[PDB]
């Protein structure tokens, strides 16, 4: 029987007010990929890769148990490769691009928002194991 599961995924990111002296960087960022409901996606999914970008130590980073997150800091926006990898190797692994969002848009400053929240939306398809 094949199944559908809503996920949510992308990142969260804090401006730190100055730049830190030492790296210059200006923020501290969570990616994520989470399911929609409040559930263990740990009995489907075997693992989940990011891919940052080159200029972090072990770029390629895996998340084998939830929560599916990476928190870091840094200085500028760039494109992570998402790679969610299911129990069964039988089922394909669903590639995800994202953006890293660390600037807050015009209008969400302007409405007050602390945060700055880039989410997207998915639906993962793949047979019970």
């Amino acid at each position: 029987v094949t199944i559908v599961k809503p996920i949510v995924y992308g990142n969260v990111a804090r401006y730190f007010g100055k730049k830190r002296e030492e790296d210059g960087h200006t923020h501290q960022w969570t990616v994520y990929v989470k399911p929609y409901r409040n559930e263990d996606m740990s009995a489907y999914v075997k693992k989940i890769q990011f891919k940052l970008h080159e200029s972090y130590g072990n770029p390629l980073r895996v998340v084998t148990k939830p929560p599916y997150e990476i928190t870091e800091t840094g200085w500028g926006e760039f494109e992570i490769i998402i790679k969610i990898f299911f129990i069964d190797p039988n089922e394909r692994p669903v590639t995800l691009y994202h953006l890293l969002k660390l600037f807050q848009s015009d209008t969400n400053a302007m409405l007050g928002k602390k945060t700055v929240v880039s989410e997207f939306y998915d639906e993962m398809i793949f047979q019970d194991p």
